[PDB]
């Protein structure tokens, strides 16, 4: 029984949840629904893992959307019809400017559209813009955390390794339009690549969702260290506590 | 003196770093008569420019004139004197049926639909406003009791075809805009108005803090002509909101 | 009045058909000036309106402003209120080595680097000045005597990095304007100015006619911004010839 | 333990193996892998499930992709890293064609980009186009195996919904550019919708390595379970088959 | 010999022509030649016939380009390697405004670059603009032969029949991009379709040489010889 | 003047039956394909477009050619297939840009970079210059009946000989923008070779419901210093023209 294609989940399941919280990777779905009242699995189908939960007596769905545009637009796109109104993203991230460091925190609020899903809800012209009122959620989450946080622009890669400039790759090679883009992007004040928020943001602006997006820095490019799990383990953790206090502002 | 087209020094700003930036020159007096020690510096073009002072800091205050590129010529000679910070106050016509003229509209991004943001960063860039600036403007309107829309706005290089008006002299728009409000409509989008595009890109992409915010004048979706009162009401009621916005950004 | 910008009425025109356009508003009385009975029409925003008198036929002259979208708001209720020909007077900055600030440049047509044109015509469609008004122009010049130049035209939606200027806040121009001036410059364009794109494409497409003229205040092969101070009535002076021809 | 970012595999896991079978869901790794001889389990990392095996005593990889380009850029990137030079993806696909029905077998030559991840690999100009010895190989296999065969053209697209033209969503609505774009492929000859060919075959031909893809049609979007379960298994032969040929 | 890959020509054979007048049709070339004094045959590859006459005592090449963008922008580079530096278009076109009668001559201001040549030459910003001083020949000349003109703006097409929306063909489809593009072209006052004129304005204008463009009307889409006279006459003026 | 066609100036009789034709680029080259058949025999000539009839097996085949570049080769192949031709296989000459590849090598195409316009007037920048699957193998097939070193891969189709092939040695000397750079791209992409007629072909084709296959005999290598003289090419031509006969009886 389920009514959607992909997720394998029924209306019935979410219990009347209107917010998810939605990781890329499947195994920090019940981390993250752990830190919420009656966690329980509910599915698990490709890369969609869900847990439903509870935040101050009201359902809250965690589900995992896999890598890139196209997955996260399955999940979205299928929550929406179960009910779900309010997305919040969280994430890790490598970011591109020195002054961030492994261990900050990122809020987007909008981002370079270096995807293609994206263009399947809204024409290049639109803004992939988060919610305001998401983006308050976040920021106010993070400040009460302690954390140190930065709140900007994202460049939203599809994929890891040409579109976010990569060269120690099997052909060496970026195609003309990836090559010098990532001095680009931190001489216009781009704070990081990821790979899902262009779409997650541009399909929610343009269809009366709402829509955040935080992350937890736990590499920079542009530093010479790299450095270690224990930290990289430790901000995930802030991140994560973070999207729940957010979260729980937005019920 | 030490810009081209504002005729403005360094001196003149009075060590400003935040400005308002309106459309129309004319309008640029008022809202600058609005704080404390109101003095124009000059006129030349669509740019006049005014300085002020909020809550003891040099504050400037400055026209656009209609459009992207006599904005981005604003913006980029203010920032060259040292303003940092950019605020706009407007008018704008609402595209959604539940948006009632004399509402007020706190822009988080636009849609692009102009040349000159291009000339800053490629399409696949967001028109987005400053977080700070935009959370000024909603926090002003709210603490003034403003009816406050927060979203996105249609930025458009033409008031007449890139907004789909028929009643033209051609009375035909290009096949791109043909069927385009009702899109933007069913995107969600508030309104249109014909700078934040390049205002918001601009600065987004350059290091410089900008957010709009703007009244309803007119609803491409209701009858009635506006009220010739409360439109005025609205102007001075938007305008009230952006300078206590700025105030909390000096 | 009849229109929503420029605050004018039909009767304002006095059957007039064709607009002098510049674009800053402080010259369009001086340009007026030069005519017959110049009387001032109205002053809103960038929008500076005047109306004069040629060999007894009504002209009008009226500022656009900086920029395709207040030239398009101009030109668009100009149109409204019955004007059919549109001659531009302009300044500009030159990007050949051998055009000298006061020469007249006149533009056949121009490079789209504006968004206001596309919403007239897509890009594939030509910025194209009407050849009647070309022809003015050009014949004009000849009687005046002035250095003038003939060609196409860089029409930019910014000053600065759309231009490549580099002595700027940030130093830095896009990806795509990077280079983009030697290119114009191998490709024989003559000069960057800010509103003929707009100006020709929507009128070319349209059914009205238009024409393209500007002085030289700048070469860019040598600077980017005019020192200058300065101190051309000659581009002024064909542009009324110009429409004397038009009438 | 790993020799790159995602998969969890070192080159030593591979044991020479320089072709990958590369199906969407984790979940079929198994049963594709259990097809040929020595099948073990390698890695489990995010969707990318990986297995070894051996065909005709060689080495072959079967690994998932995902659902869309991004992580199926990334798993033949790091399978490439690996020393993988032959890709075959094997899918399940809905027909938009009314000549092609359930239980069919489609080989595709090259793929319409409605995809983001193929242009951070080549211009649009670019084919996404399948290596020819591979197209060979499946459909001699599936020909080999009696499947009725079409050989042609495929829409790769970003979503599963909008891309492909569903209106049955929560929105209800498609952005313009997709609206009426079903019809205009039918009308092409396209034969089906997928969501993961455009980019790998971008990223292939434009780097060097060779792919190919072999899907089996389940459903038709111009008008059951175990008969779905039939021809995937049959497609399934059919790329294991084909794989023989091109180790 | 030849100095020139494709038209088979030496500079030599030009004996110091400088304009070009570039029909389409290769059998057209020698009609058209001879109407000037001491018309010689010079050379024919593939596509492109030249001939070579003499005008006002001047050299004047005449050669066919073939019928597209591609291999017009072959003969004039070509051309233009062995001096040629004015090229004058003759052509047949259709019309597509009711006004334009079948007979009239069209000369062109500029084009709508719908080809792909162009983009060869210049980004599609650039206008695909013809020479003021060209026009104005083909303008002064139209006067003197006495011929019905207009002049505009041309939609100068890739293909023959789906790039003007022609629906009568094998397929009987044309694709989303040309779907209601004739009746758009028509309301922006576009006078014509043809197929050279994009190509051979933009890689003229784009690289400092003059090209002018005229042409008979042969059909209106809404229901050559004083073109050729013409194009002869404006050539006079251009020498 | 009895033709069905706007410009070929053919019939259906004309045609006899056949539903392929072999269609060079050159006119003059139409004679010398149809002389590597049976009964060959001119049916007509206008403009770039000659046209021969012949038979390959005791099938009706046309031979006819195109003109250089998509736009006329757009008309050619309209024409043709409203005469009943279903089946194109083209056939021209190549300078090839990867050092690997030696002139006297054959090429078949799999696809074609789509470098034109005329491909647009028919499908959009996303979908593929593709060639049939059948023309493809039949061309690779007829490869090896010949003898031929054969490469099958992505061919560069331009719009122009000269900056479209990133050229220098012009008149102006200048190339735009986006071709600056681009010959070394399409190298390192893997790019075989260009030539000016297969994207607007292949794309024509594909999205219209007609099978077409392209093969070129490398005459030139771009990236090599010495360049053969008329003798070699001439050979090399007949190659490749050997194969798209061959090739054509194995679609009949
Ligand atoms: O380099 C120059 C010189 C002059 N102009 C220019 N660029 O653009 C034109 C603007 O409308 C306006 C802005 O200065 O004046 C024109
Ligand atoms: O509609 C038309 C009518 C005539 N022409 C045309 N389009 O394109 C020109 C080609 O060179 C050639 C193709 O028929 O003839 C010209
Ligand atoms: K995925
Ligand atoms: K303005
Ligand atoms: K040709």
């Amino acid at each position: 029984k389920s009514d959607v294609f992909h997720l394998g989940l029924t209306k019935n399941d979410l219990q009347g949840a209107q917010l998810a919280i939605v990781p890329g990777d499947p195994e920090r779905v019940e981390k993250i629904a752990a830190l919420m009242d009656k966690p329980v699995k509910l599915a698990s189908h490709r890369e969609f893992t869900s847990w439903r939960a509870e935040l101050d007596g009201k359902a809250v769905i965690v589900c995992s959307t896999g890598i890139g545009g196209p997955s996260t637009s399955i999940a979205v796109e299928e929550l929406a019809q179960l009910g779900i109104r309010t997305f919040l993203r969280i994430g890790t991230t490598g970011a591109i400017q020195p002054h961030i460091n492994v261990g900050d925190v990122l809020v987007t609020t909008a981002s370079v559209r270096l995807d293609g899903a994206s263009l399947h809800f809204a024409p290049m012209e639109f803004p992939a813009v988060a919610d305001f009122a998401c983006t308050t959620a976040l920021v106010e989450a993070a400040k009460s955390i302690g954390a140190t946080t930065h709140v900007g622009v994202t460049a939203s890669s599809d994929t890891f390794y040409p579109g976010q400039e990569r060269y120690d790759t099997y052909s060496g090679r970026v195609v003309r339009r990836f090559k010098g883009s990532m001095e680009e992007w931190q001489a216009m004040g781009v704070m990081n690549y990821e790979m899902e928020s262009a779409t997650l943001l541009t399909m929610c602006a343009s269809q009366g969702l709402r829509a955040g997006m935080v992350a937890g820095v736990i590499v920079n490019r542009t530093q010479q260290e790299i450095p270690n799990a224990e930290t990289m383990k430790q901000t995930e953790s802030h991140a994560v506590k973070i999207v729940v206090e957010a979260a729980r502002r937005l019920l």
